[PDB]
C-alpha cells in the first residue's frame, strides 16, 4: 500500500464497534486505537486526564472536546507509519473538524444497530481490563464465567454500563454524534451497515474493507 489507510469507526454505544474493531486488525494490516481503551488505561495509570475523565465516563457524559482532541492527536502522531483505524474519537463536531485539519480519512464505517439491542448487550458485557478484551455472556463468552480466558484475573464490568447510564450514554450519541455522522455523509466517506447481530454485519465490512487496505497473512 503506497497510502496509509485512515479508517473511522462509529456507531451508537454498544454497536459492536470494538468488536468489529477486533476482528479488522485481525484480517486487514491496519492498528486499532480506540479512545475508551487510552482513557481506560490514563485512569489506570492516575494521569491528569485518567482523573478528570472518570467523573464524565460515569455519568455517561462526553469528555471536553479540547482534552480529547490533545490526546487523540498526540496518540495519532505516533502513529504515522501504519494504517490505523480510530474507534471511539471522534464524537462530536469540533473533534471531528481537529481531526480532518491533521488527516485525510479515507473512510468511515458506521454500525447502525437498534437501541433495544444495544441496551441489552451492554447488560452483558465483561471485559478483562488490563487488556480491554471484551466479553459478554451470549455472544462471545469465555470458558469460566467472569474470569479472562488467559490472565485467569477477574473480568469485570465497566462503570458505565448501568443502565441509567447507558441510557444517558445513547442520548449523548444521538444529540452529538449524530451531527458527526452527517458530517462524514456529505463529505463522501460514510459506508453504513445496519443489523442487529455482529456476525449478520462482518460479511458486508470484511468486503467492503478488502477493497481499501491489506489483508493480514
Ligand atoms: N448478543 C450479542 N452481543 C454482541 C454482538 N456483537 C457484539 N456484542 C457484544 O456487545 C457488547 C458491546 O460490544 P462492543 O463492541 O464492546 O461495543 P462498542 O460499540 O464499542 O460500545 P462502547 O465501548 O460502549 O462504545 P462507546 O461509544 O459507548 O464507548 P467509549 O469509547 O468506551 O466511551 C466511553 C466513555 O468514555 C468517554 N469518551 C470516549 N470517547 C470520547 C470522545 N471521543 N470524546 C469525549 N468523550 C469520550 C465518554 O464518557 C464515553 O461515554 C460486547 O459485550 C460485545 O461482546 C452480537 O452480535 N450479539
Ligand atoms: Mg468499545
Amino acid at each position: 500500500s503506497a497510502r496509509l489507510l485512515r479508517a473511522v469507526i462509529m456507531g451508537a454505544p454498544g454497536s459492536g464497534k470494538g468488536t468489529v474493531s477486533s476482528r479488522i486488525t485481525t484480517h486487514f494490516e491496519l492498528k486499532h486505537l480506540s479512545s475508551g481503551d487510552l482513557l481506560r488505561d490514563n485512569m489506570l495509570r492516575g494521569t491528569e486526564i485518567g482523573v478528570l475523565a472518570k467523573a464524565f465516563i460515569d455519568q455517561g457524559k462526553l469528555i471536553p472536546d479540547d482534552v480529547m482532541t490533545r490526546l487523540a492527536l498526540h496518540e495519532l502522531k505516533n502513529l504515522t507509519q501504519y494504517s490505523w483505524l480510530l474507534d471511539g474519537f471522534p464524537r462530536t463536531l469540533p473533534q471531528a473538524e481537529a481531526l480532518d485539519r491533521a488527516y485525510q480519512i479515507d473512510t468511515v464505517i458506521n454500525l447502525n444497530v437498534p437501541f433495544e439491542v444495544i441496551k441489552q448487550r451492554l447488560t452483558a458485557r465483561w471485559i478483562h481490563p488490563a487488556s480491554g478484551r471484551v466479553y459478554n455472556i451470549e455472544f462471545n463468552p469465555p470458558k469460566t464465567v467472569g474470569i479472562d480466558d488467559l490472565t485467569g484475573e477477574p473480568l469485570i464490568q465497566r462503570e458505565d454500563d448501568k443502565p441509567e447510564t447507558v441510557i444517558k450514554r445513547l442520548k449523548a450519541y444521538e444529540d452529538q454524534t449524530k451531527p458527526v455522522l452527517e458530517y462524514y455523509q456529505k463529505k463522501g466517506v460514510l459506508e453504513t451497515f445496519s443489523g442487529t447481530e455482529t456476525n449478520k454485519i462482518w460479511p458486508y465490512v470484511y468486503a467492503f474493507l478488502q477493497t481499501k487496505v491489506p489483508q493480514r497473512s
